[PDB]
């Protein structure tokens, strides 16, 4: 069920360089797939082309690690 | 009419210094007031803490100039 799979999203996110934390995290089921929105933290200090390089990083992470995953959306914040 | 107003949304939008384009806007009357989600361009080498400071310049700009505005969302892509 869900809970366990917010958990795996939230930990593979947070390995990937340049994460500072997940902000907010929405998941649901379209069947037995999921589709899920989310916002990471990052460094304030980065450029703008470096907050998408992470976006990306994270969504290729998580879509790689969660297989039932068929739709995800990262957006970025500055956070710390 | 929604049209007029729209157009007078990005038009103040892009007289804001870093503003490159606006890329999407959405908006809707709540009864008498407007709610509207926008998304800017900017120059993909400015820092997170730029892109979230025009991001405040345009929400502050918008609802400055039109009046029946209750309620604006601002986020920013790299752009160019």
């Amino acid at each position: 069920h869900m809970e366990a799979v917010q958990n795996r999203i939230v930990e593979a996110a947070e390995r990937v360089p340049g994460v500072r934390g997940v902000i907010h995290l929405r998941a649901r089921y379209v069947g037995q797939d999921i589709w899920a929105d989310m916002i990471i933290g990052v460094d304030p200090e980065n450029t703008v082309e470096q907050a998408a390089e992470i976006c990306e990083a994270v969504q290729a992470a998580v879509c790689g690690k969660i297989r039932r995953i068929e739709s995800l959306h990262v957006s970025a914040e500055a956070r710390e």
